[PDB]
Order: structure tokens, then C-alpha cells, then sequence
């Protein structure tokens, strides 16, 4: 409807897949080469579906921080015939808030859906499913399952990806640009 769906969209059209795992169907975005991100809590294995193929997991890592606390990022490398858009230049830098946000979701259930969040705090800590969790960003948004690994933008940055809600607030995992340095 105008540039923060403009944006988002430009990025589900070229850098989304449909992964599932043994834990459901998930939005997964990928950033450079052959390399994806979606969160931990999907429980990567060897073997992955990638819209509805059988691929294999070069490698998947659960990124935490520095403090040994789970960020909710898994990083995965796909044995995929096929490179991605290289994205990294619209990832932040540093740890921040944002205004107008939108939430972009792309699965079998829920194809095409874009929500426009609003506002988004850098909340930080969040006790996640029992899991204390670092970088978390807060939404004020009645986000639903099948909403997790949406891709969280602004105009011009692609800054978390969806891991959570409470009935009343959405929570994302930050997306730096230093996750992905090579």
C-alpha cells in the first residue's frame, strides 16, 4: 500500500523459502550464497524441506552471545542448486529501535501476508518458551503460530525475524550484519 510494503515485499519476492522441519512450516530467510536463517526452536536436522524439496544441511548453527545466551537464531548453509540475492548490506549494524515496522509471512496456510507492526522497542532480555533470550525486539501486535521466521523490515533494513508472541505482543530475534560476515 506504500514503501514499508513496497520494501518487504521486494524482499519476500526474492529472498523467502517455505522450510519445514519435524516441528511445522516456517517463513526462512535467505541472506547471501546458499546461506538461510530461521529460528532455533524449528530444530534444523540433516535433512530439510526447501518449498517442498529434500535438502541437505551443509551445516546449522544456534547462535548465542557472548554471555553463552540464546539468541534464537539458527544460521543454516542448504545444499540448494541456486544462490540467494546477496541482502547483507540492509542488515543494522548495531542493536537499535524502529518505527513502522511491517511483519511478512510466507507459508502454505498463510501465503502473501504482510502486517504492519508499528512501533518496535528494543526490548533485550525475554524468557522465551522457558529460554532466557538476549536481543529480543518487542512489537505491540496480537501475532499468532505460523507467524515464526516472518520477516521483520523497516524501509530499507531487514531487522529480525519473528520467534514469539504472548497474545498481545510479538517478539523478534535481532539480525545483525555481523552474523553474516564471511
Amino acid at each position: 500500500m506504500g514503501p514499508g510494503f513496497d520494501f518487504a515485499q521486494a524482499i519476500m519476492k526474492k529472498n523467502t523459502v517455505i522450510a519445514r522441519t519435524e516441528k511445522g512450516e516456517f517463513t526462512m530467510l535467505g541472506v547471501y550464497d546458499r546461506v538461510a536463517v530461521i529460528p532455533t526452536h524449528a530444530s534444523v536436522g540433516e535433512i530439510i524441506y526447501i518449498n517442498d524439496v529434500e535438502t541437505r544441511v551443509l551445516d546449522a548453527c544456534a547462535l548465542r552471545d557472548l554471555t553463552d545466551t540464546n539468541l534464537e537464531i539458527t544460521i543454516v548453509k542448504l545444499d540448494r542448486n541456486q544462490k540467494f540475492r546477496d541482502i547483507r548490506h540492509f542488515l543494522p549494524r548495531c542493536e537499535d529501535d524502529y518505527n513502522d515496522a511491517v511483519l511478512s509471512v510466507h507459508t502454505s496456510k498463510f501465503p502473501n501476508m504482510y502486517i504492519p507492526v508499528g512501533q518496535v522497542t528494543n526490548y533485550g532480555f525475554l524468557n522465551l518458551g522457558g529460554t532466557p533470550t538476549h536481543r529480543i525486539l518487542m512489537y505491540n501486535f496480537p501475532t499468532r503460530a505460523g507467524q515464526c521466521g516472518g520477516v521483520v523490515t523497516t524501509t530499507g533494513k531487514v531487522i529480525g525475524i519473528h520467534v514469539g508472541g504472548n497474545g498481545a505482543q510479538g517478539f523478534a530475534a535481532m539480525l545483525l550484519h555481523s552474523y553474516f560476515t564471511d
